């Protein structure tokens, strides 16, 4: 009945906007198939819409951005209850979009997305291959569309008139190709190089005008903090990444979010990353920099506020380097190598932050 | 000297036959540039050499056998040495000079391959999939040409006449879609489904027209059998596995090379496995069968010369079911799910394996 839930799109435009040939400078046009399910698989679509968009500047006006008003709209003319979406769209996510779209899936324990992607966006970009990773963390299922996804699309949301869908050639060349682009940079770790240029905490000389930061989650279980291996991530930056983790997932309880980053906090992220743990009684919040960032500014009232709403804060020594190295970086086997003076500029540091953190005079 | 070494290719063709766009059906030339260098890396190319061929049947006269042939009368006239050796080939290798390349490489102690390659040559075909598998675990370091190796081909093979090589738009692009595609099939385990539909050992109703082979290595140190997880593998056929496992960068002693066969061997399988473990005083042969395939002639003698030749020779049951699924298959997390009368089925197919291997009655 999807058919008659859309007002369909026509051949000619499926086939020009879903052809999955990887690379396709010209298509700047964004078609996105939606289907809404409840949550068992028998039950037939609630509802079908196709959204359309273009792929260049203001992301507002972006499918995904229309599909979340249009969904936020739509879950309040029905009763509650949980919700397996699915998307078929021509380009993969933008990274406002992806940001977006993650965000929502984090905070929204009843709501489920599939998203079938013809065509990978600027899959060579590492801003896009993170933007992936985000959305595929929030709890997104990011697939290729393969022949049958193609066919049900076009069983579902085109106005084939009787007739079949019927393949391009390449389709499965270019489907094994995209494929594996996504697999890889959904499961791709830090560069070594990227990781000892960027965690070294010796004082800046050249480059890391970027902050790299590296997290792990843990619950509480019979007064013991056991690891949740599954939502690890890492992420580069030049709203807070605690928006995208969704802790509705995990095994309920308490949570304590380890956090290793390049750089301290600017005050914009310790303001955001305060805010966050003020609004969530449940999590914990534990960051280890390598080094100091002074902004120039308010950075020391950032971190001190981040302090009092009941974070911890520190600086990375040894330990954290080599946990780091041995968890986020594609290492190869290879051991962590640790720099001279690596503690010694551990310590300098710390007491630098000490003094920072520091309210009484003694 | 590489440029003096050799008759250099003119630009135009090195444009045409060097770009990476993945999909290229036309181009049914392939260019070898190959360079011999010593064990030393700082010492410069001893030989170099460009190799023509056409891609189509016929793959006598491939670049890379001919590439075999050159090289098997040019160390004859230089002393015996440790060589290294690079090719930058335009398409990767068909599935037969796959092999045979392969299968020198594994006999040869003295010689180290790294293969670059600009496109990927049938990369969706499963057959072809596994030939660049068989290269890689013979020990040849397989690669995708990125922007420097082109540029270095270019300084090295190409007459380009001082002119500095210029790259084509989407060279990095292209890259990133072939270098994911080379990474995911050379880490490529076997399907769930293919394994339960190949392994099962109910009698066969239908498919099963191909035998699926795993195999691992161990080796003998102070009479205990130790693994070597580097050098697994796992084959699909319609000469002989035991040829592409290179003995000889293992940790030298004696090994335990432990099959496990959806399909008990043809005659021709056994007689070249007996070949071989007759030959190779220092390897052991350890066949596990899930079916025995009645080839209508001469397999229950193959079978026998084969135990006659050292080899043993069983059935698989629950054990070994559960190690192949465990080790060779891409189970995403999730356990051996046994059929029903597994262990009835594997004890009567043992029963009929000791008739057939049963040499003196009692
Ligand atoms: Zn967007
Ligand atoms: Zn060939």
């Amino acid at each position: 009945q999807i058919r008659n839930m859309v007002e369909p799109m026509d051949p000619r435009t499926f086939v020009s906007n879903f052809n999955n040939r990887p690379i396709l400078s010209g298509l700047d046009t964004v078609w996105l198939c939606c289907e809404v399910k409840t949550k068992d698989p028998s039950g037939p679509p609630l509802d079908a819409k196709i959204f359309q968009g273009k792929v260049y500047p203001k992301a507002k006006y972006h499918p995904e951005m229309r599909f979340l008003r249009w969904f936020h709209k739509w879950r309040q003319l029905h009763h509650d209850q949980e919700y397996k979406v699915t998307w078929y769209v021509s380009w993969s996510p933008c990274t406002r979009c992806a940001n977006s779209v993650a965000t929502f899936l984090a905070k929204d324990p009843k709501v489920t997305l599939t998203i079938f992607v013809a065509r990978l966006y600027y899959f060579w970009d590492p801003d896009y291959q993170q933007a992936l990773r985000i959305l595929a963390e929030a709890g997104a299922t990011m697939k290729i569309m393969n022949y049958n996804e193609f066919q049900d699309c076009w069983n579902k949301f085109v106005d084939g008139r009787g007739k079949p869908f019927k393949p391009w050639n390449n389709l499965p060349k270019h489907y094994t190709l995209l494929q594996a682009t996504l697999g890889e940079l959904l499961r791709h770790l830090m560069d070594p190089g990227t990781f000892t240029s960027n965690f070294n905490n010796k004082p800046w000389v050249s480059g890391q005008h970027e902050t790299y930061l590296c997290y792990k989650v843990e619950r509480l279980h019979n007064d013991t903090w056991v690891p949740l291996n599954q939502h690890r991530g890492f992420l580069r930056n030049q709203l807070c990444f605690l928006d995208l983790i969704p802790f509705w997932k995990l095994d309920g309880q308490q949570y304590r979010v380890t956090c290793f980053t390049s750089w301290s906090p600017c005050f914009s992220c310790a303001q955001e990353m305060a805010k966050f743990i003020s609004n969530n009684e449940h999590v914990s919040l534990c960051i280890f920099a390598a080094r100091i960032y002074d902004d120039q500014g308010r950075y020391q009232e950032g971190l001190r506020t981040l302090h009092r709403d009941g974070a911890k804060i520190a600086m990375m020594n040894y330990s954290e380097f080599e946990y780091c190295w041995d968890t986020f970086v594609d290492r190869q086997g290879r051991p962590f190598q640790p720099w001279d003076g690596l503690d010694e500029h551990s310590q300098a540091l710390s007491g630098r932050l000490r003094a920072i953190l520091q309210n009484q005079g003694n």
